[PDB]
């Protein structure tokens, strides 16, 4: 499982309101967060299926 899946979600500095998904390894579920638009970290997906495919693995 990529280690970036353990990171908290990161809004970043921009001011857009974009809903993105991240994998919550504590909750063991994909959740949503508000992404401001720039400087994304790796735990940031455009759909829940992308997050689960990437972070739900072994």
């Amino acid at each position: 499982r990529p280690d970036f899946c353990l990171e908290p979600p990161y809004t970043g500095p921009c001011k857009a309101r974009i809903i993105r998904y991240f994998y919550n390894a504590k909750a063991g579920l994909v959740q949503t967060f508000v992404y401001g638009g720039c400087r994304a970290k790796r735990n940031n997906f455009k759909s829940a299926e992308d997050a689960m495919r990437t972070c739900g693995g072994a």
